């Protein structure tokens, strides 16, 4: 079976670099119903399921943000999937989300570090995913790629171990949402950690 490593948010309102792992996750989305337990849920699902159809704006801060799901299937590969979030120009409103999969990352890089730079007198600076890429480019085996279609991304996380079903049209996303959604709500721990199970890093 696969391995959940963390979730990690960039620049969420509230949440300028968390990153939460198993543990951390299922006691934070179990616990209290305060405002850093909805906005942890938000970029949880948000990262699973980037369809602005199916769930924003007041979550996230402005200027980039990311969202990102650290794993490792039963293969034993390490794979990254995430999506950059931004409020538009034409604010209270607008929020662009594009997807995108990591592939061969090294374990010396943890995603913060990853999406972020601190040069020594500078303060942290979050990267646009242009910067992003070519970063990765620069990492002999990483594979990066970015995608316009929810489809396409979800593809390649059946593909590579990440999630137990295909999603294929937006109906089969509505359901999954739905599904994630009874699991996570409630309060109720074991059945957070049974979703996740399930649900995600198969085989």
């Amino acid at each position: 079976r696969g391995k959940f490593r963390s979730l990690t948010l960039i620049n969420w309102n509230g949440f300028f670099a968390r990153t939460f792992d198993l543990d951390e996750l299922v006691t934070t989305l179990s616990g209290g119903n305060g405002a850093g337990k909805s906005t942890t849920m938000a970029a949880f699902v948000t990262a699973l399921i980037p369809d602005l159809t199916l769930l924003l704006h007041g979550k996230l801060k402005a200027g980039v943000c990311y969202s990102m799901l650290d794993t490792i299937n039963s293969r034993h590969q390490r794979v990254v999937v995430g999506v950059r979030l931004q409020q538009v120009a034409g604010r209270d409103r607008k929020v662009d989300i594009k997807p995108f999969a990591i592939q061969g990352l090294p374990m010396s890089v943890q995603p913060t570090q990853l999406v972020t730079e601190t040069l020594n007198e500078r303060q942290a600076r979050v990267l646009p995913l242009n910067e992003l890429k070519d970063k990765l480019e620069a990492m002999e085996g990483v594979q990066f790629k970015q995608f316009n279609s929810i489809t396409d991304y979800h593809s390649l996380m059946f593909d590579l171990g990440i999630i137990a079903r295909r999603l294929r049209s937006a109906s089969d996303r509505s359901k999954f949402y739905r599904l994630i959604e009874a699991s996570l709500y409630g309060g109720i721990s074991s059945a957070i950690t049974r979703s996740l199970r399930d649900y995600l890093l198969p085989e």
